[PDB]
């Protein structure tokens, strides 16, 4: 009955934003939203100058045709009345490209001009004086799809004028000085359907996201119904969780940012969960073994649904490395990630009776240093006393990188009684190839909602500096889960985080003069351009 | 080339078949094929009588529609005719004799329409709402003049006989009863060049028997959805790592199979993977490799025992290991005396040595998985030692957190020692198992540093299998998982071409796994007390093909 403009004539918009120098308050508690990747031009070029991926993409979408398709849009086109694209750009985009790439190739180049007219333009490029022009020339034309890809203004007459069907949109994740932001793109009219896999390119990470319009072989299809007979017409936690709770994430398509590997299990678990007392006396939704993989040359994979501060969990990994048991370095440093587990009354219910407030006993540090050696307290000195794991993985690797014995294990059985707690990580295995250094990490016990997130950051970080100090580069970051468990005081916050929309990783930085995996401090980590939606308190209460 | 009656028309087989008595004379090693199972009745019923769920699927296909297909086949049909253009329902077409074997309430079958094949008998012969037919050819004008999705083929053995010769089928669809049971009714060969499995569903139990659903398929003797997916897809390049080195035919059924849902694929899809994707790389052995690292399997111990089947394997040395590992013991001489060799090459006085363990006797592996499982922080000093109550008894540790803090996510058993490596034969593979009890349920985790697909894989998956069923038993639950998950994971060289035909051979429903029910203890367990019942298997790979 009624059909809108832009999904007759296929009518698209393709953009590149990079974030935009600015000047703010004081502090650097940057609220970040979609309008944060808005940055088009500098003085007649990309803010960026060259994205080899980026151009890889906007070449791969724009040129891309499928011609058993086309009869449908013809049909399409002339019911109110070789195959290629249409492009379109304004007339400053078109004479920002050099003569050596125009006319754009395998392309049908129109262009925008108010000025120069039609009978100058020596190849078989078109020209119109508006907007609504371009729709009439469709109807004389053979065309796939066609790309808006052209300068600020262009693209802002669509805001209102609502001809454009979708956005590809690159998220460039990087700062730079820019002559021309982007419109504001209307949460209301546009809406984010698709988002995918993180990249590196050029000294930044980028991600590919997809607008839509809102709108406010054959045989072997019924064998795989056939194969699917003995499901159940429901799933387990339809009495406690409900659909329309997950509205964004259910309407998403294509999950590709690995951020979803993370959100997946909580909804995985949130729907399909066992529901289990446990220890603590919260109850939890829990499952058993999962596996997350994290492309650590491509990015660094903080999770940017929420806030998360590395500060405390670099001190803990630098003081585990030390081989300390001694809670109070952490404390004076105000890292209080084990305060609780060093108080007088809980190493009392452990029946530690006989320790020292804040002694930890012999945990991870002391197992990773000094396996097997004897622990006294806090204070002795365990110098060249058991097995220093740390320094015989970090030999293996320099010497026998295809070892498929090198791995870390914290779980000393004979020593977890003496632990304020026996350790979640339980040990760590490397894989070395082609110069790169891949780890997994087992984890016998995940609070995905609280513990998971920096653990993965942890053994990340870990991972680029065992990489770094063995002339190696970092690969894949792998995470096995054991029981893995949503604390149900987790699950309204969890229910937020679902529904928001990862943004592109940021990158790790270490100081490149460390060599020697002892000798990191502080000041040689950092985060860059760590985009991040607002923190979550997991427990909403006090 | 132009059109065949049963594409125009759509008809298909689905039947049921079980395994047939039989005596073997030259070997008590049974040969296996497809044609294994092919007991189809006995004495006018079904030989396993009653089946819940084959029944379920069979009404599901049976029963299932999908009207939106309709209007284009009401055009292929009108089309091949010469002709121009209340719920739709399939046609089922049955013998007379299993018309007859039907009860009375479930007559005519419901939500289809029912045709009979019969000489002897005539519509005024029957009360019911049903079509009869006196030969073949009149099922074809039947389904010219009728509205109808598809057509199943029910059975007889004399139906699915002559309609089988005369190619009218386009698929069957064919239930493997994993059991044995009396027949008199049997179903025909099938042709492998008439008949290729093209699908292979999930293995099930119902009824004290597994099963497992396959097709068979006649051999020829809003949408601006998917471009998106075309364009997320534009960095990944087109080459495989290893494909110029490894050829496509070399895997020419294994990719022909559409639907690879048996859980033995678990185990097949990784190895694929590595040959198609993996690392090329030395190794410790001189050998070389190829390898990835991460993966994880899941098997559903509920529903059948995963001894794999696409080559044959024995379980009477791994099942010793298993109790000498629970007794605790170091001593290579017990396996040995039980003629089983897993540990011998690592028991020399030349390994020995070369692990610069001098003063270690032979075949004295020191302490290694038993020993730690009970033992574990005691010093080691020989094999014949008594190593009462010291280190700690891991094994009863974990038995007593299942039984009394069964939400205990503490409940691990690990064998790597490192203060104890060195001392070992050689370090343990099967690093540490962690344990989950839900709803009188348990599974099992077990994390493997080092694993060699070829050749131990498929002893490990067997062994920490029968564990979790060891381990339920006596904490009075019932199996559910074994979770395997794989680190450094390789193919040695030498295993290529045996694992690239083993890549082709078709899974048999897996075998179940029994245990005497009065073992309540983990330590009184013996040999006799296991039993592997209907295994089914392809031939043996030795996978040196230079031995
Ligand atoms: N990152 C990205 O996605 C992207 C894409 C394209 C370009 N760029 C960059 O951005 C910069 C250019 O930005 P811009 O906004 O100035 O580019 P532009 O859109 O090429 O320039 C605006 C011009 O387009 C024409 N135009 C605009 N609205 C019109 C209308 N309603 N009817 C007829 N003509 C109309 C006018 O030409 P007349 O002066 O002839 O009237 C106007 O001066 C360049 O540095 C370029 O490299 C970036
Ligand atoms: N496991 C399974 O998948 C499955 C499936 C179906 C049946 N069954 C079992 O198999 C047994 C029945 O098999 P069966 O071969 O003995 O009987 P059947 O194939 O059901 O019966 C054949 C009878 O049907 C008629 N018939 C067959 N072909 C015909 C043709 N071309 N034209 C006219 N009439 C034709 C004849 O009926 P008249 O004698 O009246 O001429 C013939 O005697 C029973 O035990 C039943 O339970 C098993
Ligand atoms: C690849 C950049 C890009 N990415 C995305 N995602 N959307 C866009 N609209 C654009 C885009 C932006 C501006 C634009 O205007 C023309 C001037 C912009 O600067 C360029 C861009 C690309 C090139 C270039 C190049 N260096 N090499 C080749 N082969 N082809 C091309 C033409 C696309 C030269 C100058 C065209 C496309
Ligand atoms: C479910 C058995 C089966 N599975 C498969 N996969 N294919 C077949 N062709 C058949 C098959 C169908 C009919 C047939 O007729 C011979 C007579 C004995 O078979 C019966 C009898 C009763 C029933 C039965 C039952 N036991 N309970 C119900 N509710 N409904 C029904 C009829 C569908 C099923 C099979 C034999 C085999
Ligand atoms: O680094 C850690 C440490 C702990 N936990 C969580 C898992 C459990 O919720 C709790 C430990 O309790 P037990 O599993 O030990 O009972 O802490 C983590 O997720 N990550
Ligand atoms: O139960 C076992 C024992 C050994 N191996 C394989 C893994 C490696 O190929 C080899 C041990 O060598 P290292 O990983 O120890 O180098 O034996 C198994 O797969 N399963």
């Amino acid at each position: 009955m009624m059909e809108q403009v832009c999904d007759v004539f296929d009518i698209y918009a393709i953009c590149a934003c990079c974030k935009v120098e600015s000047k703010n308050e004081g502090k650097k508690n940057e609220v970040f939203n979609n309008y944060t990747f808005r940055g088009l031009g500098n003085k007649g070029v990309l803010p960026w100058k060259c994205n080899s991926l980026d151009m890889k993409y906007f070449c791969a979408v724009t040129t891309y045709v499928n011609e058993s398709k086309y009869e449908k849009l013809k049909y399409k086109r002339c019911k109110y009345l070789k195959l290629q694209n249409v492009v379109v750009m304004g007339r400053t985009s078109w004479e920002s490209i050099p003569k050596k790439f125009k006319p754009l190739s395998n392309r049908i180049n129109v262009i925008l001009s108010r000025t120069l007219k039609k009978e100058d333009f020596d190849e078989d490029v078109y020209i119109i004086n508006k907007v609504e022009d371009l729709i009439v020339l469709l109807g004389k034309l053979n065309y796939y799809k066609c790309f808006i890809i052209g300068g600020s203004v262009v693209y802002q007459e669509f805001l209102e004028k609502k001809l454009i069907k979708k956005i590809y949109f690159t998220r460039i994740n990087s700062t730079y000085e820019c002559d021309v932001f982007f419109p504001e793109i209307n949460e209301n009219e546009y809406q984010i359907i698709s988002v995918s896999d993180v990249y590196t390119s050029n000294n930044t990470t980028l991600d590919f996201i997809i607008y839509k319009k809102t709108n406010n072989d054959d045989e072997e299809e019924d064998d795989f119904v056939y194969f699917n007979f003995n499901k159940e017409k429901e799933e387990k936690n339809k009495n406690s969780i409900h659909p329309n709770d997950f509205q964004i994430y259910n309407s998403l398509k294509y999950k590709y940012h690995p951020e979803y590997q993370y959100l997946n299990i909580i909804y995985d678990i949130m729907m399909n969960g066992n529901k289990q007392s446990d220890r603590t006396g919260v109850g939890v939704l829990s499952k058993f073994g999962y596996i997350m993989k994290f492309d650590l040359s491509q990015y660094f994979p903080l999770l940017t649904t929420k806030k998360l501060f590395l500060r405390g969990i670099i001190e803990e990994l630098l003081w585990f490395i030390r081989g300390e048991t001694n809670g109070n370095t952490l404390l004076n440093k105000n890292v209080r990630i084990w305060e609780a587990n060093g108080t007088r009354e809980f190493l009392d219910n452990r029946k530690l009776f006989h320790r020292e407030v804040n002694d930890l006993g012999p945990i991870y540090g002391f197992q990773w240093r000094h396996f097997g050696a004897e622990y006294t307290n806090m204070y002795d000195n365990y110098e060249n006393k058991g097995v220093d794991q740390l320094k015989n993985i970090i030999n293996l690797i320099k010497n026998d990188p295809t070892s498929r014995r090198i791995l870390l294990c914290a779980w000393n059985v004979k020593d977890l009684d003496q632990m304020a707690l026996p350790p979640c990580h339980i040990l760590c295995q490397f894989y070395v190839f082609d110069g790169k250094l891949s780890c997994i990490m087992y984890q016998r016990s995940c609070d995905l909602g609280l513990g998971v997130p920096f653990n993965i950051a942890s053994y990340s970080i870990f991972t680029h500096m065992i990489a770094q100090v063995c002339n190696l580069q970092p690969a894949q970051f792998i995470h096995v889960l054991g029981n893995a468990h949503v604390y149900n005081n987790h699950i309204d916050s969890l229910k937020i985080q679902l529904n928001r929309i990862p943004y592109p990783f940021p990158t790790l930085k270490l100081n490149p003069d460390i060599k020697n995996i002892e000798d990191f401090t502080i000041s040689d980590f950092t985060i860059q351009n760590y985009v991040h939606h607002e923190k979550i308190s997991m427990d909403m209460a006090a």
